[PDB]
């Protein structure tokens, strides 16, 4: 029945994350912290608007907000919540920054699967070791209305069955050319509650379910990278324009885990 804290993690939920690559802590977030959340990236969502993942209106995978913590003030203390943050750093046992967040929508019956990916694919990142996402929930996620899914021992695959990094989306490559096993690889849904958190290093494989509920999908995605990460141009580098190759990410945009 009680919260999860950065103090009262067990070690076993650690060793799970460190063998499996991905871990389900419930109850993170309390039910009032979980509302007032919920409406600043309502804020966001009316105040910005939504990008499409996907191929255009009739192909969404996600309606999204990149970089979203950074775009209401509240949104700081969800980043940096003390608890999430904190779990996040005893799991990747080395230091961390935020590099970013995202608002991550599925509305129902107008969403298809997000399609299986690792995320280091699509960080503009060099220097990647324990950088993992934190997936927190929003609104419950039982398996219809969205959830994810992982494959178990996923990020630790051998470079031969990694892609690694995107420069531009001609690279782009099925996984099971990059990784020939994958499609005999176990497959583990994880559906979640509201203020749930789950965490998934950037390796591990994952997905989403379509939404096919009657009722909207909402998570907060955080990326947390290791603390002395430096910019490779790639996809999705397009908000990193004033920086230059190697550069490290520093400064207030990108604020040490504390
Ligand atoms: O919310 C989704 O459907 C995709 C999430 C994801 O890929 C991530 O958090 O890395
Ligand atoms: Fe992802």
């Amino acid at each position: 029945g009680g919260p999860t804290t950065a103090e009262n993690l067990s070690k076993e939920a650690v060793r799970f994350y460190r063998e499996q690559g991905y871990v389900h802590i419930p109850r993170v977030l309390s039910e009032t912290e979980v509302t007032a959340f919920r409406a600043a990236c309502e804020e966001v969502l009316e105040k910005e608007g939504r990008e499409i993942w996907g191929a255009g209106e009739d192909e969404v995978q996600v309606h999204y907000v990149a970089q979203a913590w950074q775009k209401h003030p509240e949104l700081r203390s969800l980043v940096l919540h003390p608890e999430i943050s904190g779990i996040a750093l005893r799991l990747a046992g080395a230091p961390l920054r935020v590099y970013s967040s995202d608002i991550l929508v599925k509305e129902p019956k107008r969403t298809l699967p997000t399609l299986v990916h690792d995320d280091e694919t699509g960080l503009p990142l060099n220097e990647l070791s324990a950088t993992l996402t934190a997936w927190i929930a929003l609104t419950d996620v039982p398996v219809e209305r969205g959830c994810m899914s992982y494959v178990p021992g996923s990020h630790l695959r051998a470079r031969e069955d990694r892609q690694e990094h995107m420069t531009s989306f001609a690279e782009f490559r099925d996984l099971a050319d990059v990784w020939p096993d994958y499609p005999w690889q176990p497959r583990v849904a994880v559906p979640v509650r509201a203020g749930d958190v789950v965490f998934h290093h950037c390796r591990t494989v994952h997905m989403a379910e379509a939404n096919t509920s009657d009722s909207v999908r909402m998570a907060h995605g955080v990326v947390y990278m290791d603390a002395d990460a430096t910019y490779r141009p790639g996809v999705q580098d397009g908000h990193l324009s004033r920086l230059s190759p190697g550069d490290p990410l520093e400064g207030e945009l990108f604020p040490l885990v504390t």
